[PDB]
């Protein structure tokens, strides 16, 4: 559940790909910010984010323009290239 109103940051989503069932999203951060433990709203799904990683390095948390790969625990539905994620710090 999504205890906030308004989203820490968004993601604008560049590609999708499941990979022994979890999904890792590849996108870049279009406004605000995420951090490890924020909360994904999907499409039919809230995940969670569990992993952050910016030009090939584990990282905490990611601001605006920043690229990078994403792991969502969580079933959060169908998402595709374009797709633009809201992220929750609560
Ligand atoms: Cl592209
Ligand atoms: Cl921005």
């Amino acid at each position: 559940e999504i205890l906030s109103k308004k989203p820490a940051g968004k993601v604008v989503v560049e590609e999708v790909v499941n990979i022994m069932g979890k999904d890792v999203i590849i996108g870049t951060v279009e406004s605000g910010m995420i951090g490890v433990g924020f909360k994904v709203k999907g499409p039919s799904g809230i995940g969670g984010i569990v992993r952050i990683e910016r030009n090939r390095e584990k990282v905490e948390f990611a601001i605006a323009g920043d690229r990078i790969g994403i792991s969502i625990e969580g079933k959060i539905g169908k998402v595709k290239k374009g797709d633009v994620l809201e992220i929750y710090q609560t």
